[PDB]
C-alpha cells in the first residue's frame, strides 16, 4: 500500500501464507473452520516471530565472537506495549503480511488489536526503558535488557459512574508467543539470613532461596538484522522448599509473590517489603549472569567488558550486591572491589518530587538483607570520611550527604548510595540536570562535579512515528526519503517546505484522517459522539496533582461558563480529552478522575452547548491508546508546574505527530520550544524562577479567588453542588486543596493559562498557519529521538560507539 | 534394529530429521553448539507431535459428522507417565526415530529420560485410567478422559537415613508439549452461595466463581490413526476476583489453589474441603463441556447421546449436578431429569476398605454446595420410598441404605449416591464384585439386582509389553505375528511352543538381558551392586498395611536367620526388590519403608551372606520406574490378605512380562490363576472364607507367635533393637500392631508363605522348568488386557459397539 512499509513480493507473500498455514495447523491445533480471530492473531504472531529467529541467535553468537563491551540497562519496568506491529516494522515485513493475510481473507489490522500490551510499567520511566531498548539495537550496541516478567502489569481501568476501579492486567492468560523461557539459566537468590565473620571474611548464610528463572524477549533493530535480548526473570520455589504436605505445596505461592504484580505507583514510593523483594530478585539474578557471561569471555578488566545502567534507584542495590560479590565471594580487596563498582555503574535520576525518593527503613534491609547493610554502613563510613577531609568542619554537609538518615526510624537514602557508587550521574532535560546540580544534589555535585551529566529524554521514531503514524511517516518520505526514520534530524529538511500548498494540504490531510480514524474508534468501543471537525485537546499521562490536570478542568469550567453567558456567540469548537491511571490509593487522583467525569455529564449534555464542547475521560490509558489518541492530537497539554515534570516524553510524541504544544517551561518542554522556537510554541505560566519568589513569599490562593471573578465563580460552582446535584460536598476535597494546600499553584498559572488558550483557538481559526507552525514542529522534532538520547549515553558514560552498520541476513 | 518397533523408510527419516533441525531452531531457538540433552528431547517432542496432529483434527472432525455415542470417563486422577515414547509406539514411528536421531548422532534412549512422568495419580485407580484411555482409542470409541490438570503431581520420593521424604513433583517447569491450552473453552464453576426459592424453582446466588480453563491432550490408539482427547481443567481466577489492590492480586492463588496439587492418598478418605472443591470443581466444568457439545449435534435423547463413567466416589457429584441442570437451569420435572441421570451413569467402586469410602460431613456440602445438599435430601427421599415399598417394615434396611448417616457428624455416603444414581456398578474382579454383592452393598443388590456387573481390570500390552519389553514383543512376534498387540488372545497359541528349545531359549535370554539392562540402571542411577544371576523378587505397589510388604520382610528376615544358621548350605540366591510410597501422613506405612531399608543395612552388609541375599528399597516407585523393573522380574508378589486387594493391575503386568506369581487367592490374582492353570501359579494362605472363620472366633496373634519358633525369633530380633541398635525401640509400633492390632493377620499367613516361598526357589534350580510355567503364564495373559475390559464396559454399559477398523490417515 505505503512505501515505509516495504516490499510485498510474490516470493515472501506466498512463503508467509505456507507458513501462517502451518502454524495454524501444527502449532495451533485448528482447521480454518474453527479458527477465531485470537487463533489467526496467533499464526501470524508465530509467523513473524520465525524471522527473528536466525537473526537472534546470529547476533548473540557475534556478540559472543567479537566480545564487544556489554550494557545492561536494568529496570523495574519495562513498557513494551504491543510487539507484533513494531517487529514487522523492524524487519520491513509489513506490507508483506498486509498483503498475505489479505489474501487468506483476513484483516491484519483486526488481528493486530487481538494483542495484549505488555504493560509491564506505571508511565514515562517504563516507556523510556522500552524506546532505549529499541534505539540500542538500532544503533547496533551489545545491549541487554534486565527486568521482572510480572505475571500482572499495570491494572485494566474502568470507569463505573465516573469512579476508576482496577481490575487485573491477565496480560498471559492466552500465552505470549513472543518470550523463550530459559529454564536452564536458572539461578539462586538469597533472603533473610544472617552474617557470620570467619578467619577469611563475612559469610552470609541460613538463607531462603528462591529461583530465578529468565525469559528472553526479541528486541529487533531497526532493518539492521540486530536482535538483542530482554531478559526478565519469573520467581520460582525450590522443589525442597518447605518440604503439612499439601499446606507446604501451597506455600510454595508466598516465595512466587515475588514476581506476581507490578507496583502501580507513579513518582511515589511505598515501602513495602514485597517492593525490596522485587528489587533486589532482579538486582541478584542480573548479576550473577553479569558476571557468568563475563568470566566466559582479572576482575581490573570487569568495567571494560561491563557497563550497568541504573534506571531510577529502583536497581541501586545492585551497588551492594556487586560489592558482595567481589568481597565475599571472589574475595578481592574492599577498595579494588569498590573501584570496579564504581567504574561499572551509573545513575538516572528521573525526579525530584520528595514523595518518590526510595528512604528504605533500617529494619527492614536488616531482616532481608543483613549483609547488605554492613557494606551500606562500609560504604556510608568511607564516602563520609572523604567529605570531611573536603569540607573539614562542615558537620551539616556530613549529615546532609550521610547514605544513613537519623531520625524516628533510621532510612537509607538509596538516591544517595547510587551517587557515592556511580562514575555518573545524569537527569533527563537540561533544566533538571541544572535542577539536580542546584538543589537536592548540590552538596554531592559541589564533592564530585565530574560525576554530574545530562541526558536530554527521547523517543523511538520507529513506533512513535512509522508504527502509529504511517501516513505521516509516507508524505514526509515522499519528500526527504526514509533515511530520517534512523536519523531523524533529517526532518530538519521538512523547513523548505514551510511554503509548499502541497505539503501543507498532504500534513492537514494526514492530520484529519487520523481524527476521523480515531472519532471512529472511540464510537465503536466506547459509543460515543464527537465532531471530528473540532479542535483535538488532549492531556494524556498518569493522574498527579504536579502534572495539574485540574488546571485544565479549570481551562474546560471556563469555556463552559463563557458559552453560557453568551450562547449565541462563535467559539472554535473543542474536544478535550483527559486520559490516564490514578495509583489504586492516591485518593487526590481518584478524584480528579470523578471531576473530570462529573463536567462531562454537565458540558456534553447541555442542549446550548451543542457540539461546541465535548469532555471525554478516555479509559485505560496505555501504550497502544497512546499510539492511537496522538495522531489524531491537535493540542498536546503540557501544563505541569515549573519545576516538576523531570523531562517528559509524552511532550515528544505529539510534537512528531503534528500537534502544537500548550506547555510551561518545565522539562524537556524547554528544550523543544528552543529547537522549534519560542513563537511556533504555546508557553504560558510561572518559570522557576517565578515558583522560587512566590515560595519565599508564600502562596496564597485566596488572592487569586479574590481577583478573578472567573476563577471565584468556578469555585463556587465545584463548592455548591454545580457538578454533583446528589453529593452537593463531592469535591470538598479538591476546593479544599486548591484553597488551603496547592503544593503545584494551580491558580497562580490560571489567568496566563486560558488567554493562552484564547490564542489557540485564534491559530486554529486560520487551518494555513495552523499548519505551517505544525510543520516547524515536526522539522525540529529531530533531537528528541531516543537515537540522540543513547548515542550520548554510549558516548558520553558507557564508553561505546554506536553502529548502523547492518548485521548480515 | 527390530520388527515390532515399524519400518525405517528413506523417505520417513530424511523427514523427521529436516523437522527435528526445524524445531531445535525455530521451536526452542538454539544451534547444535549450544543445545543440552533437554533441547533434544524437546525437538523429538515437538515433531513427533506433529505427526498427530492432523490424525487429532480428523478424529475430532469424523465424531462431529458421525455424532456417535460420546463416552466420558471422569476421573480424578489419570497416570500417564512419558508419552513420547508411547505415541511412537502407536504411530508405528519408533525405528524411524531411533534411525532419524541415530543419524543426527544421538540416542532416543538418552532423551526418552529427560521427560517427566505425568504423575497425575496415586497408583492402581489413577493408572486403570491411562490404560483405558490407551484402549479407549484403540477400540475407536469416541471417549474423552476428563480431569485436573494439577500443577504437582505425586510427590517425588527420596530416602534420607532410610525415611521417606517428600518433594513437589514440578512436572511443568520446563514446559509440556504435548498438552494445548484452550482458554477459548473457559467455564465458569460456582462455590458457596445460597439458594432462593421463588416462583419458577429454586436458584444458587451469590456464588464466588472460578474460572476453569481446559488443556487438551492427545490420546493415539495403535495404528488406527485414530486419537482421543483427554481434557484436565486449571483453575483461573476472574479478573474483577477480590477487585488493598496488591492483596487482591495475591489473593487470586486462594482461587487456583483447587489444581495446585494431587492429594497423594491410595485408598484413604480425608475430608478436607480443598479435595471437595478438586471434585465439584472437575465436575461442573465437565458436565457444562458434555451438555454443549450435545446442544451441538429433546434431553429424552441424552442418554443415547452421553455415558458418563464415575472412576469411584471422586466425581459422585456429578449425579446431583446433573440433576441441578437439568431441573433448576433445563427447566425439566425431577422424574424426567432423573431417569435421564440414571441412564447416563456409571459407577465403578475400586475398594471395599471402610477407610477409603468418601463420608463427606454435610456441614461442609451445606457450605460449598447448598443446592447439591438439597437436591441430595430429595434423592435420598425418594430412593427410601422405593426401599420401604419394596421391604416394608424392614427399618434397620431404611436406615443401612440411607445416603445420609446419622452420628456425631451427619454425612453423605457418596458411595450409596453412586448407586442410586446409576444404572450400572460393577466392581473391577469377579470375587470384588461377589463381595460387592454378598457384603457391603448386599441390600443395595436385593433391591436393584440388574444394577450389578464384574469387569475385571486390564493393562494395556502397548505400554506393557511392547514399550517397555520389546525383546520379548519380538520373540512373540517371531513365532505368531504381530496381531496380538491389538487381540492379546492370541498369545495362546505360545502354548504349542512349550517345548520348542528355541523359543525357551529365547524367553530365558530376553528375562536375562532385562536383568542386565537393570542391574546397570541401579548402578549408574544409585551405585548399589546387584548379582545378575540371583533371582528377582519384586514388590511394587503403594505400601499400605493390607498389602502386606511387612508378611515379604518377614520372609526376607527368615532367609537371613536360616543362612546365619547354617552358613555353609546352599540356597538360591535373590534380590529382594520392594518399593512404593507411603502417603506423608501415613505413619505406619512410614515405618514399613524404614523397617525395609533397616534390613538392607543388616543383610546387604553381612560378610556371612555374600550375594546370596540383597534387599533393595527401589527408591520413587512410578510408572517410568514400573517400566524398568517389571521387565526385569523373575517372582511378582502379590500377598494381600484375601478380600482386601480389589483387583490389583501390578499383577497383570508381571504376568505379561515374564514373572512368575506368588500370591494369595485374592482380586484378579483368582482369574489369572484360572487362566494359568493353579499348577502353574504359587498360592498360598487363607482364602476369603479362611479370613471370615478367623475373624468368627478372633485373630490371636499370639497364637502365631507361640507356635513358630521361626517367627518368634524374628519378633524378638525386631523387638530388642537386632535391626535399630542405636534406637532399639524404633520398631515398637510395628511388633505392637502385629501382636495385638492386626487387620490384615499377617502371623496367619507366615507359615504357608515361607513354604510355598521354598517352592520358588525349588522351582529357580530348574531353568527349564522355571522358563517353561513362565511360557504357560505370558500364553495364558490375554484376559488381562485393556481392550478386552473396555469392549466389556462398551457392550454392557455405554451400549456402544467397539470397531479395530483405521480412519484413513
Ligand atoms: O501514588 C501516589 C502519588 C502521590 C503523590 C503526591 C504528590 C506528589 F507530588 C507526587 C506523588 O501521593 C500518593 C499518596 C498516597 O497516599 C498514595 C499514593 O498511592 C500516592
Ligand atoms: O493414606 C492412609 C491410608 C491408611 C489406611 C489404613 C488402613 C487401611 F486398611 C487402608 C488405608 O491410613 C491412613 C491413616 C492416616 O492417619 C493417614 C493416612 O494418610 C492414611
Amino acid at each position: 500500500q505505503i512505501s515505509v512499509r516495504g516490499l510485498a513480493g510474490v516470493e515472501n507473500v506466498t512463503e508467509l501464507k505456507k507458513n501462517f498455514n502451518r502454524h495454524l495447523h501444527f502449532t495451533l491445533v485448528k482447521d480454518r473452520n474453527v479458527a477465531t480471530p485470537r487463533d489467526y492473531y496467533f499464526a501470524l504472531a508465530h509467523t513473524v516471530r520465525d524471522h527473528l529467529v536466525g537473526r537472534w541467535i546470529r547476533t548473540q553468537q557475534h556478540y559472543y565472537e567479537k566480545d564487544p563491551k556489554r550494557i545492561y540497562y536494568l529496570s523495574l519496568e519495562f513498557y513494551m506495549g504491543r510487539t507484533l506491529q513494531n517487529t514487522m516494522v523492524n524487519l520491513a515485513l509489513e506490507n508483506a503480511c498486509d498483503e498475505a493475510t489479505y489474501q487468506l481473507g483476513l484483516d491484519m489490522e483486526e488481528l493486530e488489536e487481538i494483542e495484549e500490551d505488555a504493560g509491564l510499567g506505571n508511565g514515562g520511566l517504563g516507556r523510556l526503558a522500552a524506546c532505549f531498548l529499541d534505539s540500542m539495537a538500532t544503533l547496533g550496541l551489545a545491549a541487554y535488557g534486565y527486568g521482572i516478567r510480572y505475571e500482572f502489569g499495570i491494572f485494566n481501568q474502568k470507569i463505573c459512574g465516573g469512579w476508576q476501579m482496577e481490575e487485573a492486567d491477565d496480560w498471559l492468560r492466552y500465552g505470549n508467543p513472543w518470550e523463550k523461557a530459559r529454564p536452564e539459566f536458572t539461578l539462586p537468590v538469597h533472603f533473610y539470613g544472617r552474617v557470620e565473620h570467619t578467619s577469611q571474611g563475612a559469610k552470609w548464610v541460613d538463607t531462603q532461596v528462591v529461583l530465578a528463572m529468565p525469559y528472553d524477549t526479541p528486541v529487533p533493530g531497526y532493518r539492521n538484522n540486530v536482535v538483542n535480548t530482554m531478559r526478565l526473570w519469573s520467581a520460582k520455589a525450590p522443589n525442597d522448599f518447605n518440604l503439612g504436605y499439601i499446606q507446604a505445596v501451597l506455600d510454595r505461592n508466598l516465595a512466587e509473590n515475588i514476581s506476581r504484580v507490578l507496583y502501580p505507583n507513579d513518582n511515589f514510593f511505598e515501602g513495602k517489603e514485597l517492593r525490596l523483594k522485587q528489587e533486589y530478585f532482579v538486582v541478584a539474578a542480573t548479576l550473577q549472569d553479569i558476571i557468568r557471561r563475563f568470566k566466559s569471555s582479572n576482575f581490573d578488566a570487569f568495567p571494560d567488558k561491563v557497563a550497568i545502567q541504573l534506571n531510577d534507584t529502583h536497581p541501586s542495590l545492585a551497588i551492594p550486591e556487586l560489592m558482595r560479590v567481589l568481597v565475599d565471594l571472589e574475595r578481592l580487596d574492599w577498595d579494588k572491589a569498590w573501584e570496579v563498582t564504581v567504574k561499572t555503574c551509573a545513575y538516572t535520576n528521573h525526579t525530584v518530587l520528595p514523595e518518590a525518593l526510595e528512604r528504605w527503613p533500617v529494619h527492614l534491609l536488616e531482616t532481608l538483607l543483613p549483609r547488605h547493610l554492613q557494606i551500606i554502613y562500609e560504604i556510608n563510613q568511607r564516602f563520609l570520611n572523604r567529605v570531611a577531609a573536603a569540607f573539614p568542619g562542615d558537620v551539616d554537609r556530613l549529615r546532609r550527604m550521610s547514605l544513613v538518615e537519623e531520625g524516628a526510624v533510621k532510612r537509607i537514602n538509596m538516591a544517595h548510595l547510587c551517587i557515592a557508587g556511580s562514575h555518573a550521574v545524569n537527569g533527563v532535560a537540561r533544566i533538571h540536570s541544572e535542577i539536580l546540580k542546584k538543589t537536592i544534589f548540590k552538596d554531592f555535585y559541589e564533592l564530585e562535579p565530574h560525576k554530574f551529566q545530562n541526558k536530554t529524554n527521547g523517543i523511538t521514531p520507529r513506533r512513535w512515528l512509522v508504527l502509529c503514524n504511517p501516513g505521516l511517516a509516507e508524505i514526509i518520505a515522499e519528500r526527504i526519503g526514509e533515511e530520517y526514520i534512523s536519523d531523524l534530524d533529517q526532518l530538519r529538511k521538512l523547513l523548505s517546505y514551510v511554503d509548499d500548498e502541497a505539503f501543507i494540504r498532504d500534513v492537514a490531510k494526514v492530520k484529519q484522517e487520523n481524527k476521523l480514524k480515531f472519532a471512529a474508534y472511540l464510537e465503536r468501543e466506547y459509543k460515543v459522539h464527537i465532531n471530528p471537525n473540532s479542535l483535538f485537546d488532549v492531556q494524556v499521562k498518569r493522574i498527579h496533582e504536579y502534572k495539574r490536570q485540574l488546571l485544565n478542568c479549570l481551562h474546560v469550567i471556563t469555556l463552559y461558563n463563557r458559552i453560557k453567558k453568551e450562547p449565541n456567540k462563535f467559539v472554535v469548537p473543542r474536544t478535550v480529552m483527559i486520559g490516564g491511571k490514578a495509583a489504586p490509593g492516591y485518593h487526590m487522583a481518584k478524584m480528579i478522575i470523578k471531576l473530570i467525569t462529573a463536567i462531562g455529564d454537565v458540558v456534553n449534555h447541555d442542549p446550548v452547548v451543542g457540539d461546541r464542547l465535548r469532555v471525554i475521560f478516555l479509559e485505560n490509558y496505555r501504550v497502544s491508546l497512546a499510539e492511537k489518541v496522538i495522531p489524531a492530537a491537535d493540542l498536546s497539554e503540557q501544563i505541569s508546574t515549573a519545576g516538576t515534570e523531570a523531562s517528559g516524553t509524552g511532550n515528544m510524541k505529539f510534537m512528531l505527530n503534528g500537534a502544537l504544544t500548550i506547555g510551561t517551561m518545565d522539562g524537556a518542554n524547554v528544550e523543544m520550544a528552543e529547537e522549534a522556537g519560542e513563537e511556533n510554541f504555546f508557553i504560558f505560566g510561572m518559570r522557576v524562577e517565578d515558583v522560587d519568589r512566590l515560595d519565599q513569599r508564600g502562596y496564597n490562593a485566596q488572592e487569586y479567588y479574590d481577583r478573578i471573578p472567573e476563577l471565584r465563580q468556578i469555585i463556587e460552582q465545584l463548592s455548591s453542588g454545580f457538578f454533583s446535584p446528589k453529593q452537593p460536598d463531592l469535591f470538598k476535597d479538591i476546593v479544599n486543596m486548591l484553597m488551603h494546600h496547592d503544593r503545584f499553584k494551580v491558580f497562580a498559572d490560571y489567568e496566563e493559562y486560558v488567554k493562552c488558550q484564547e490564542r489557540v483557538s485564534a491559530l486554529y481559526k486560520n487551518p494555513r498557519e495552523w499548519t505551517r507552525m505544525v510543520i516547524r514542529n515536526i522539522a525540529t522534532s529531530g533531537k528528541f529521538s531516543s537515537d540522540r538520547t543513547i548515542a550520548q549515553y554510549a558516548r558520553e558514560i558507557w564508553g561505546v560507539e554506536p553502529s548502523r552498520q547492518r548485521l548480515p541476513a
